[PDB]
């Protein structure tokens, strides 16, 4: 039952890098 360990952190530190550098000013009318 190791479903929540390899597919939980692999993205926790992969998507965050995108939802912050290209979200600060993109679809928020700056």
């Amino acid at each position: 039952k190791k479903r929540y360990v390899a597919m939980v952190i692999w993205l926790y530190s992969a998507f965050r890098g995108v939802q912050l550098t290209y979200e600060h000013t993109m679809l928020q009318k700056k």
